[PDB]
């Protein structure tokens, strides 16, 4: 199955330190394909480890530390048969993936940010909350933040 992993600031838009969301981050990918478009790749500077990585890009890829691919039928077809694959983003890679998927990982960050870009819009009514849990800004964590997961009962 295809998820999606997400974090949120205030209107959807994709600044703060918090610790607790990168933990969460790396609990829900270890051990799956993750698959990234090339500005996401190219943010994070260096392979996440403990997980394969598959990059997005129309052109030749440029680092044999990652696994390239050029199509998003692709990226699926290189991620094999696995139980999970999870899809880190960007925008442009959320909008396509997103009717594929089944599930949702969504952290709800209590700030507003600078930014026009918005994670895709999708119908409330196809999904459903199946996890929540808020946690409060704290010594290492910067802003006020709630973990969902939702899973597809719709198309
Ligand atoms: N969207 C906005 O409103 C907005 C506003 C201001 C700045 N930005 C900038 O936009 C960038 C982030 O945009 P993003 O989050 O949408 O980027 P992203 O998803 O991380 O990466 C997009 C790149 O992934 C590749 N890709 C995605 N789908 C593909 C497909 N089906 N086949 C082949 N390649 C595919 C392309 O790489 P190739 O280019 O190598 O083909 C594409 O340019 C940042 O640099 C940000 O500063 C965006
Ligand atoms: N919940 C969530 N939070 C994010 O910050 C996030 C997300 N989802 N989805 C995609 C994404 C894209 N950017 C990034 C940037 C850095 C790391 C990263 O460094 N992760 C480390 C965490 C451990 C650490 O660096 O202290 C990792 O091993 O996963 C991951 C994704 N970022």
């Amino acid at each position: 199955m295809i998820s999606l992993i997400a974090a949120l600031a205030v209107d959807r838009v994709i600044p703060w330190n918090l610790p607790a969301d990168l933990a969460w981050f790396k609990r829900n990918t270890l051990n799956k394909p993750v698959i990234m478009g090339r500005h996401t790749w190219e943010s994070i500077g260096r392979p996440l480890p403990g997980r394969k990585n598959i990059i997005l890009s129309s052109q030749p890829g440029t680092d044999d530390r990652v696994t390239w691919v050029k199509s998003v039928d692709e990226a699926i077809a290189a991620c094999g048969d696995v139980p999970e694959i999870m899809v880190i983003g960007g925008g442009r890679v959320y909008e396509q993936f997103l009717p594929k998927a089944q599930k949702l990982y969504l952290t709800h960050i209590d700030a507003e940010v600078e930014g026009d870009t918005h994670f895709p819009d999708y119908e409330p009514d196809d999904w459903e909350s199946v996890f929540s849990e808020f946690h409060d800004a704290d010594a290492q964590n910067s802003h006020s933040y709630c973990f969902e997961i939702l899973e597809r009962r719709h198309h």
